[PDB]
């Protein structure tokens, strides 16, 4: 997979993510955040309906600019999650999260990966596929269901 880490096994920011594929828009009543698939990982799911040992996604936070609608404003947060079998052995699903930040907190090089309970937790309860929140993220089903990533005439 394209996670790379640093010798004390903190994940390394991900690199040029913004040109992974975008597979998630939320809007919080204000805030939104888009969510990345990185694109071996993608291409695996749209073959396989399942997330490769390996994935890694990432969540994107901007603030909310005012158009005269609302649009993307200024980068404000960045949160990651890693799918590794041999690596996150003893995680639920094999996944691991990770805070690079949050609003009011610097940006880090490096995350450590959370205690199960603070993330994992939440994901494995309530996510529709692989502690992965596909529920909302409407080009992942899709593109399984059609193997393309768009609507076909
Ligand atoms: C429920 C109380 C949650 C906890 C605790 C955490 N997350 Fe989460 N996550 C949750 C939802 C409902 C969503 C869907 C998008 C949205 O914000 O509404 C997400 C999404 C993510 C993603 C995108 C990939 C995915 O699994 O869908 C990432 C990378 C992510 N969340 C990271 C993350 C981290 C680092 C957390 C601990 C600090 C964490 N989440 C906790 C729900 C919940």
């Amino acid at each position: 997979g394209v996670a790379e880490f640093n010798d004390k096994g903190e994940l390394l920011l991900p690199k040029n993510y913004r040109e992974w594929v975008m597979v998630g828009t939320q809007v919080t009543p204000t805030e939104i955040a888009t969510v990345y698939v990185d694109p071996e990982s993608y291409a695996h799911w749209k073959k396989t309906g399942e997330f490769r040992d390996g994935t890694v996604t990432v969540k994107e936070l901007v603030s909310v600019g005012d158009r005269k609608g609302y649009f993307m404003g200024d980068y404000i947060g960045l949160e990651a999650s890693v799918k590794d079998s041999q690596r996150f052995a003893n995680e639920p699903g094999n996944w691991a999260f990770y805070i690079f930040y949050v609003p009011d907190t610097p940006l880090v090089a490096a995350a450590k990966n959370l205690p199960t309970a603070e993330c994992a937790a939440c994901h494995k309860e309530n996510a529709k596929t692989d502690m992965v929140f596909t529920q909302f993220y409407p080009v992942l089903r899709a593109a399984k269901a059609t193997g393309e990533s768009g609507v076909v005439a």
